[PDB]
Parts: C-alpha cells; structure tokens; sequence
C-alpha cells in the first residue's frame, strides 16, 4: 500500500505499467536526440555544507555522465532548482557557477528553468543530448570482452570520508571526496563508444548490479575476474586504513560514474585508462571469480 | 543575504550571462525546451484527486509549448514522493498524466523518483516548430486577443481554499478550470500561422501584457469591458462580493493565450476575444497605466 512496502523494482512496474511504456540512462528519441534527467535533493545526495559550486558541477555532470555512455554529446541543459526562502544568495551563486564552468568544459548550455520555494533544496537537471548512434545495454555480443573506464570504488570511500565529518582530510582522503563530489563525465569516451561499443552504460548503481541488467538487458552471461578489476591508490590506502576490502568497493560501489562496455579486444585505444575485466559469452547472469553474484 | 530579501534570477542569468534563462527555443526545426513545478503545500494539496495533478502536471507544460506555436512531442517526469505515501495516489498520478497525453499527444519517455518529505513535481516537454512566436513580435496597428476567459482559475483556488465540503455547479466549474485545466492546443495553427506575437498568461494579464509590451518596445491599450467573463466568476464574485475585473486583471495563472495580430484576421471556429490595440510605446488599461 504505501511506497516503501512496495519496494525497488515494484514503483517503477507500475509506472511503465499504467502508461504502458518500455522506455522509462537516456531515452533515445527520433529527429538521434537523448534526454535525461537526474536529481540531487539536500539530506541524501549532498549536505549544505559541501561547497555549493562542487553540487552545481555535479548536478551538470552526472547528466553529462548518462548521455556520454550512450556515444552522445551534451548540447542542452534546464534546472529546476527548490530553495528555501531562507537560503544565501552566494548559497546559488556558487551554485551557478559551478555549473557554468561544467557548461563550458563540456561544451553544454543551460537555456532555462525555474525556482520555486520549497522546505529543503531540490535539485533537478534536465539535458538533452544529440547521438549519430545510439549505445545501449542489449547490443552486448558474444566474444566481447567487458571494459570499464577508471577506476571503481572511489566515490563510495569518498561518501563515508564525508559522513565521518572530519574536519580536514589527508591528500589521498581528499581525492576520493573529490571524486565523489566533484566527478568528471568520461566525455573523453565519446568517440571510442559511438564507434565500438556493442553495449555500454554508466556505472550508477555499482558494478555487480549494472552488469546483470546488461546481461539481462541483453540475454547474455557476463564472466568477471575480480582481480582485474581497476583499483586506485587511495582507495587501496583508504581500506587498509578504515580496514576494508578494497574489492567489495569495487564490485558494490554504487554510482562511480565511469562508464561499463563491451566490444572485442581487438579494439583497445592507445589513449584510454580502459580496462578489460571480464568476458561476456553463454547465457543468462553474471559470475566474479567463477561464482555467480547478485546485488 | 537571504533569497526573500532579494531580482534573483537576473542574478542567475548573470552568472551564467544569458538571454537565455514559457520556452527557450534552440534550433533544423526549432525544439521547444520547457519545464514546470508542482509542490505540495503550495501548487496543490494532497487531498485533490492524484489524477487531476497529474492532468495539469502535463498541461501546465504544454501550454507553453503552445503559446509559441508548437506542438508537445515528449515528456519527463520526475517525482519527489515521501516513501509513506500510498501507492494509488502515484497510480492515480500517472493515470491522469497517460490521459493528458493521449488528448495532447506527446509522450512520458521517462523520468526519476527520489524520496522526499512532500510530494514534488518536476515535469520536462520537449515541443517542436516551423515557426518560433515569441513575446517581441507585437506590431503597431495589432490588435491584442486572448482566449477562453480570465479570472476562473483564481477563484477557483479560493473556493478550494475555502476547502467546503461540496460546491454549486457554478463553483466546480471554477475549480475545474484550476485544478483540471485544458491547455489550448485548439489554437496552434493559429498561432502558428497569424500570431505576431503570442504568451501564456501565467502571471495574470497585466502582468503579462507588459512583459509584452516591454518586450516588444510597443505600447498596449486595454479595455477592460471587453475582457471575457465566464458567468460563474460572475456568479462566485456576486456571491463572494467581488470585482469580476480585478479578478480578469489581476487572475495570476489562467492557462489562456495572450497574442497579437491585425483584427482583419479572426478564426470562425475559435473564442478569441480582441480586448485592445498596440500603437506608441508600457501598458493602459481604460485610460489608466496600470503595474502589477
């Protein structure tokens, strides 16, 4: 009856359902156009003491993010933005600023929205997005090896330095935050991806659980091998000092913004941070290690 | 210091240094980029019918794609709900936006859901044109039409706030055309085709007319006998001892049209009303400047 007794999977079934709708990162519209949406609302996504500019890069950049996994370039962009009455000007000042610089560095623009008063602050980001290509999650093929872009954990580590409230960090502490608060699209992939990539998508929910809606998505069976899987000095340096597992972030780190493809070997860039970690053949779900795993 | 002591938008756009900040038109064809706002508490309560908002959450968009002459292609949908809200308001929600969109024929391609502690609404439309209306088109020798009548949607809002048990026909009329309101999709090839310059009245019509008239660099004369009046505003303002005028004047948000063009050139099928001319260059309503 209520929300949170449906679960995950049970509100969006029901949306698709009652508009009876197989579309709903982006959505891929004839003219390619791609349009998305993303929302950063104060308390879950960000606290209002982070550096307004960092949100105001993020809430362009994890829109970028989506569009740039599909092999298509950022071209127009609305905010939506909730504020309360209450709230410093400078607050969206910095804002805006932060936004118009990542306007500029993806060659992007904002054209519009609106504001409107509202208890907590509410983010909401509308980007459209040209594509002479679309890349999906189904175009997977059997013999393609599975790449990732970067490194995987980062913005999880980062996520726990902030909810711990220290009051200044170490460098490689510093660099983990950053990129969870301050993330940069892959935009430098758009290329590779609108021309050799069978299936790609941005890591958003964690790697295990995008690689299984890509198996899914595409009736496949993906082979993971945990120990190629990319791992950056800080997060290594974070987990020895928090004690953790450096591969539990890896496989479970939730959204790291980096982009997760597919497309045969022989296709590796000379350019690129890309790095194979698995194999997709068979059928049916995803294996670490040889054993299956699910989110 | 604080965004109510502030005005913020020109900060905004400064920022960002725009011109650009109902439509932003960005150009084979032209793509119409929109969005709109509904919160708890302030655009509704949770106690009106899910389907309605979801109706208008469609609607209040595609007026503006209208306005300007376009036609509303697709659709993103963005909801803020608190996990303790029941799962039939959503369903009803959606049912609504399903129906809008068959009647205007655009489309949901998508959208994403985030907890919240109230019901927030954040819909996108994308439209398209041959030809782009804007609010500077106006033309001296143009007469000034609007469409429907002005002034329902506020009293309508008033008799919700009155939050009676039940209401006179007269009066559910009126809080139809708030809550249930149809955007005048009835008029696009008119608009796109005649209008010189065209608007939503979302702020009300004075309001509006100067955004007009400023934009256009002309001056507007008003008459306010020849505002169209529906006969329950006439009705609930006898009843509640109001000016039905100030209400045309002053109705905020009325989802009707405000566009100009020379009288010689009226539809025979549409309710246009002419209620003034352009000439020198502000805005007057029976002889009278008046601002917001």
């Amino acid at each position: 009856m209520r929300l949170k007794e449906l679960g995950e999977f049970g509100l969006i079934d029901l949306i698709k359902k009652t508009l009876e709708s197989k579309v709903i990162d982006d959505t891929a519209p004839v003219e390619k156009l791609l349009l998305t949406t993303d929302v950063l609302n104060e308390g879950v996504h960000f606290l209002r003491s982070y550096i307004p500019e960092a949100v105001g890069w993020k809430a362009i950049s994890v829109n970028v993010s989506d569009v740039i996994a599909n092999g298509g370039l950022p071209k127009w962009a609305l905010i939506s933005l909730n504020l309360p009455e209450d709230l410093e000007v400078s607050y969206v000042e910095r804002f805006y600023i932060g936004v118009k610089r990542a306007c500029e560095f993806y060659k992007c623009e904002v054209v519009g929205g609106n504001i409107s008063k509202s208890e907590k602050i509410g983010i909401s980001v509308f980007l459209v997005g040209e594509t002479e290509r679309f890349v999906g999650r189904d175009g997977a093929r059997l013999g393609d090896s599975v790449f990732v872009s970067g490194t995987l954990g980062d913005s999880r580590a980062g996520l726990e330095l902030l909810l711990m409230e220290k009051e200044e960090y170490e460098p490689f502490e510093l660099a983990l935050i950053q990129r969870h608060l301050r993330p940069t699209a892959r935009i430098d992939y758009v290329k590779h991806i609108q021309k050799y990539a069978n299936a790609s998508m941005d890591i958003s929910d964690g790697l295990v659980a995008d690689a299984n809606h890509l198996a899914q998505r595409s009736g496949v069976k993906i082979e993971i091998l945990s120990e190629k899987l990319p791992l950056s000095n800080e997060l290594k340096m974070y987990c020895e000092k928090y004690g953790k597992n450096p591969i539990e972030y890896a496989l479970f780190g939730g959204e790291d913004y980096q982009l997760l493809f597919t497309h045969p070997k022989e296709r590796w860039n000379p350019f690129l941070d890309m790095t194979e970690i698995g194999r997709v053949e068979e059928g049916e779900g995803v294996f670490v290690d040889g054993k299956k795993v699910e989110p």
